[PDB]
């Protein structure tokens, strides 16, 4: 067993290097490794490995008082020296972390004593604590497990301070975690967690039906949504659907014809019946999105005007911009050129493909020829980085990344949002304002900057918001109610009480 559970993940958890990315899986890094301060659902952080902290008047120097009773799972002490060595290891690979502005902000980290840790910043970076709370990269592995005093070239054993320990990993088969019996905090009720490697959504559903696994926990891609709906009515099972956690949207390339034209982007934003899309492809399980961020997101309740489904208006917008229908043709032309737009997506993602077909059909009704480009994952990511797309599926990052970290990353050239925004005359101004808002402690100015950035992105129709999606759970009833973690990429295994 009653204290052992089995669940699934599409891939193995990776080597669990706390300071690196793919193929490390974030939820698993968060199981083993811990932050100085812990993110809470209300948007605050609480003391964690750091019991308290102070900051200088200019907000650039921070001193953390660490707990003195914490051991890594291998018995070695967690102290300020261990913490400082981790910050060094991360920042020795600084360029890799460019997406996360704290990595550019930290100018120094040193242990003042075994319990005192001092971090100095370039500027008064307001999201400092929230970014320390993230799953990665600023969490702590035992320094003994560095390879030649670094982590960027790999680690030895994945030794953290957290409530779970990686027991064993079998590539392409499973991963087993066990409870840390020497954890500094509350002991999890669950003793052992086995992750069966199951990449196919239907096969995950089958695995649950047959009883091979006890728990599924994920976003809208977790399992087939019609199957989820059926499960929700089945008294033999338990299901949950959370309140929305993030946005799914198209990014439109403002630097590529024909999406470089505002009138075209505006028309596209009237062309899709989102409610019907969700009811048709998402089995009615998600919410309609009108804006890049839902109004419930911090700093984002701005009264932005939705573009509702309105094919008549979309057509009128295109006509006015000189995109008219040739005799006998259904696809508009302007200066000889057809209104043709390429929508790229991961070809093996059935849900993406289904939504893409709906979007293609809806846009054809207003005279736009959307060409579907389904490709392998690596090719799509390459397209995102270098701007080789007309439209692309995209999503925001959920708490605590939205909106500040998502906005921050818009400045990074190797990101889809930067590329999508490249054609905007005001792109430099937007990037300047994103830089400013992150260092503002004038609360009035901070709200004003967020309003200006988000209003410009909205008015320029950079995105086509589709849905605010939720977390979903399928579980054996004996496990009980399954809690959600404040951080959308984490799974609160330590909170489950069968
Ligand atoms: C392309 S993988 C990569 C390479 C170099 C530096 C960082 C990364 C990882 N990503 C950094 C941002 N990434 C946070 C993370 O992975 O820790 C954003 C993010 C936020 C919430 C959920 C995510 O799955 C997610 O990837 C790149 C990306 O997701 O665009
Ligand atoms: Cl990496
Ligand atoms: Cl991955
Ligand atoms: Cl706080
Ligand atoms: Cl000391
Ligand atoms: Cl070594
Ligand atoms: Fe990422």
């Amino acid at each position: 067993a009653p204290d052992e559970i089995t669940t699934a993940w599409p891939v193995n958890v990776g080597p669990l290097n706390p300071h690196l990315y793919t193929p490390n899986q974030m939820f698993a890094q968060s199981m083993v490794y811990e932050p100085l301060v812990k993110y809470q659902a209300d948007g605050s952080v609480i003391p964690w490995l750091a019991k308290s902290w102070t900051h200088s008047e200019d907000g650039k120097t921070w001193t953390f008082t660490l707990r003195d009773d914490v051991k890594f799972s291998n018995g070695e002490p967690f102290d300020a020296e261990a913490a400082a060595e981790n910050f060094r290891a991360v920042l020795d690979n600084r360029q890799r972390h460019a997406w996360l502005e704290l990595a550019n902000q930290i100018v120094d980290v040193k242990a003042l004593s075994k319990t005192e840790l001092q971090i100095t910043l370039k500027s008064a970076y307001y999201p400092f604590l929230q970014e320390l709370a993230l799953p990665r990269p600023f969490r702590f592995i035992a320094p003994s497990q560095f390879k030649n005093h670094e982590t960027m070239n790999g680690i030895k054993a994945p030794i953290g301070t957290g409530p779970w320990i990686l027991q064993e990993s079998k590539l392409n088969q499973y991963d087993v975690f066990v409870r840390n019996e020497n954890y500094w905090g509350e002991k999890p009720a669950i003793k052992k967690i086995t992750f069966n490697v199951i990449p196919d959504p239907t096969t995950r559903a089958v695995a649950f039906e047959t009883g091979d696994i006890d728990l599924l926990y994920g976003n809208e891609g977790l399992l087939p949504l019609d199957t989820f709906a059926r499960f929700s009515q089945n008294p033999a099972y338990h299901t949950q659907l959370s309140q929305p956690i993030e946005t799914v949207m198209l990014a439109l390339n403002t630097a590529k014809a024909p999406t470089n034209e505002l009138a075209v982007r505006e028309a596209l934003n009237y062309a899709v019946n989102k409610k019907s899309l969700i009811d048709n492809a998402l089995y009615g399980t998600q919410q309609v999105a009108d804006t890049l961020f839902a109004p419930s997101v911090p700093y984002a309740n701005l009264g932005l005007k939705p573009s509702q489904y309105d094919p008549q208006k979309a057509k009128a917008l295109l006509e006015k911009a000189g995109w008219t229908l040739p005799a006998g043709k259904d696809i508009r032309e302007k200066n000889g050129q057809p209104l043709r737009i390429e929508l790229s997506f991961i070809g093996t993602d059935a849900l993406s493909k289904s939504m893409a077909e709906i979007i293609q059909a809806d846009m054809r009704q207003i005279g736009a020829d959307v060409s579907l480009i389904g490709e392998e994952e690596s090719s799509i990511y390459a397209r995102q980085r270098d701007g080789r797309f007309g439209m692309i599926f995209h999503r925001t990052w959920g708490a605590p990344y939205d909106p500040h970290a998502f906005l921050s990353s818009m400045r990074v050239p190797s990101h889809a949002d930067f590329q999508a925004q490249q054609g905007l005359a005001d792109k430099p101004l937007i990037d300047k304002e994103i830089g400013e808002v992150l260092a503002t402690h004038d609360e009035t100015q901070r709200q004003a900057l967020y309003r200006d950035i988000l209003t410009r992105l909205h008015d320029e129709a950079v995105y086509l918001p589709i849905s605010y999606i939720s977390m979903m759970v399928v579980s054996k009833p004996e496990l009980g109610n399954i809690p959600y973690a404040p951080i959308a990429t984490e799974i609160p295994f330590e909170q489950i009480k069968p």
